[PDB]
């Protein structure tokens, strides 16, 4: 992820007129709408905290938990960390990353800071649900001047996105203002 | 180097006790012993500043600068960001670390943020000197707990450093208190 880190402006878009920290919600959902889609109920929730973190939800199967054999870590950890741009991407200019994992009964979670895993991959619980969610925090070192998600250039995307994925549902939820939209075609 | 940065205790040592704390300057100075043991002077310089960085510096002949045909970055670079532990070690737990190397009549300079270097290495002026500079701030969500240098630890084993490098000189300034040592050898 170094060579992420050494010019994120060329992996995620211009770090400092606010393209880059925009991107970097549009290459987290384009991951959940592909997960979405192999599910049963095809939803995605896109939801802007009040602490300037966002999280993208699916209701799929939940991406693969079991160790990678040549990586010799989750499955996950793989995706989340080595190099559509990537969510490693996503991951190496998160100051904060939260991954939970619901499959096979099992709630798993991992956490990264600056796209370092604190810790393995876990199971932390047992579920009836199955899904995906990542919730991140923008480097503030990287992303400069425009620090704050603005809502319509979000829903602006998740628009376009909802026409051209006609089976899923997208939820935009602002927990700043309490601004929310349903596409759906 | 993420996989320094996933397990800073397995490379560096104990991160809470102090012990991997000061094992960053030893690392650094075993590489300057290194280069300051090519040259006829010998003479190395570190120092305690102010806002608990700590500075080594040597004026051996001057780390390569030269790009490396298969990285595509400068020799330098490669040295500070790929995995004695290795300075890379002592880069990837650095909040911050400052590279400057004095060669062929060029100064040299490259800044890095916890091993991540901020532009390429750049010369930036003219000199008559050689040699190497690394100045580094450990990294606070690595070192816990003790995050201060001793003088004491540095001083003890610097001066047990000097008996084993003939002809190398080798100073210990602390800024903080003003206190500085001298250890020289000039056996053999
Ligand atoms: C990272 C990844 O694969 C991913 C998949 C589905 C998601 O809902 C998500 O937020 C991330
Ligand atoms: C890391 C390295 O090669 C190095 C060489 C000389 C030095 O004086 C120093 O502080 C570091
Ligand atoms: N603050 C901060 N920035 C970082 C970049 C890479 C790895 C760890 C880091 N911690």
């Amino acid at each position: 992820l170094d060579a992420v880190r050494k010019r994120p402006g060329m992996y995620i878009g211009d770090t400092d007129d606010g393209t880059g920290l925009h991107h970097m919600v549009f290459e987290v959902v384009d991951n959940a709408i592909d997960e979405a889609l192999a599910g049963h109920c095809k939803e995605i929730i896109v939801t802007i905290h009040a602490d300037n973190s966002v999280s993208v939800q699916d209701d799929g199967r939940g991406i693969p938990t079991g160790i990678h054999p040549e990586e010799g870590v989750s499955a996950a950890e793989v995706i989340m960390t080595v190099l559509g741009v990537g969510v490693s991407v996503v991951n190496a200019l998160s100051q904060k990353l939260e991954l939970v994992i619901q499959r096979e009964g099992k709630i798993h979670r991992q956490i990264y800071e600056h796209g370092v895993p604190q810790a393995p991959l876990a199971v932390t619980g047992e579920t009836e649900k199955t899904g995906t969610m990542v919730r991140f925090w923008p480097s503030l070192e990287t992303f400069t001047n425009v620090t704050e998600f603005e809502y319509e250039i979000l829903a602006k995307r998740l628009r376009e996105l909802s026409f051209l994925n006609s089976g899923v549902s997208i939820r935009l939820r602002d927990k700043r203002d309490g601004k929310e939209d349903h596409f759906h075609y």
